[PDB]
């Protein structure tokens, strides 16, 4: 609970300290990168993570819509080009889907997206729509915290995904530099740390939803049906 | 998947059929009303449900803000008076909190609210903000689907809560009558069923979050800390 404004370097350290709560520490993530995850768990992960990825560009556009500074927009738009392509990351993820046995329609349809994942992700969007652009922009800085096994995974799609993700052009540090410039009072600094925590909560909550469904055999409505019964529509956009 | 517009009576039956997915069928809810719930589970439930309750009036006001029909507003505002009082339901829930051993500050602070609960609830609000008023209004119709044991529970607060909830004046059927009037095409009807499913998903997801935290010993960041580390702020409103 910051009492006296921290310096920019010290603030950066505090922000980086929040990485301790990054989602790589979630048992579900651990199990996937341990090879202890089942195939159900893997396909679930890709389908659900895809929703996040298709939301990012909407989230970034929301930020731009709220940002009257042309130079900031000139940088921010590169995030949208990265995701949308013109291949792009959405496309790269479609290839990973294929590699793990899911069709493009399976993914594009968003039919497999668990409501807990949806709500967590949409929270990110709705923050970006409503928050001052600086705050929303800064929340992107968690990207700084970043099979075989699984023989059944198609090498070619994989490498394809891994590879497309590697040509992104956005300035991943932008959020950080902004936060250090913008958060120049104790009050802003504490609030920024809480915004970071919000973002970390989104990522952890996505994984909790996946844990319940694919690892604990407790998907939505499991006591009442064996079919997927959850809503599958971005109701206010579609 | 409605192909030919249903009649109003048949549509009502379809809507009521969605009650099969109501949250009373969630293992967490079952355990509470079975007396199989632990005290941790109960206090968690009250603290987390409280967030829903404090959001309802915001949700209802959002609907009104989107509703240029004065007569509709004249009815809808009664929902806000019910919750806000002037005692009201928010107050009634504060008394139940007391009955189960939680202080007013504990509840009002929203500090115990799990992020999964928060995201699910905020989804409701953000739907209400953005959707046409008719759609948002109709989603309220799930209210139509509606300790000892637990000796440690204070009878007086309880009865107090149970009792205040019983003097609400809103027209719980309003959403239904609107849906029957408004949803006069196959397309609107299918969409309304999907909106209902959305609402049901919110309620189930709230309970999943509670299940993970209080029943499966898997609250957020459990692999990294034993303290509550999640964000506790309505960032865009506070
Ligand atoms: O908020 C944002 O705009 C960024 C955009 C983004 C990505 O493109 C990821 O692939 C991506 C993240 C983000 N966040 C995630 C993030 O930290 O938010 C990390 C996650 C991962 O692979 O672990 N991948
Ligand atoms: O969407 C809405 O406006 C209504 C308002 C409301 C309440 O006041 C509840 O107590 C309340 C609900 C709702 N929904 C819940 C709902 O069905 O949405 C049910 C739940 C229960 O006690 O089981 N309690």
């Amino acid at each position: 609970l910051i009492t006296d404004t921290l310096s920019p370097q010290a603030f950066e350290e505090a922000l980086r300290a929040k990485g301790d709560f990054y989602h790589i520490h979630h048992p579900y993530h651990i199990a996937m990168h341990n090879g202890n995850a089942t195939r159900e768990q893997i396909q679930g992960w890709v389908a659900n993570r895809f929703y996040y990825q298709t939301t990012i560009p909407l989230k970034d556009a929301a930020i731009m819509a709220n940002c009257p500074d042309a130079q900031t927009r000139r940088k921010w738009v590169q995030r949208i080009l990265d995701h949308d392509g013109s291949d792009g990351g959405i496309e790269a993820w479609l290839r990973l889907g294929e590699a793990v046995g899911l069709s493009r329609d399976d993914l594009l349809s968003e039919r497999h997206v668990l409501p807990g994942v949806r709500f967590a992700v949409d929270a990110y969007l709705n923050f970006a729509r409503r928050a001052c652009w600086q705050e929303a922009a800064c929340s992107s800085l968690t990207e700084l915290f970043a099979p075989q096994h699984y023989p059944w995974i198609k090498e070619e799609g994989y490498f394809s995904f891994r590879s497309s993700l590697s040509q992104a052009n956005r300035d991943v540090e932008h959020g950080l530099a902004l936060a250090k410039a913008y958060c120049d009072s104790a009050e802003k600094q504490n609030r920024m740390l809480e915004i970071l925590q919000f973002k970390l909560d989104i990522l952890w909550s996505m994984l909790d939803a996946m844990t319940m469904a694919y690892a604990l055999q407790r998907p939505p409505y499991h006591t009442v049906t064996d079919k997927a019964a959850w809503h599958t529509t971005r109701l206010v956009l579609e």
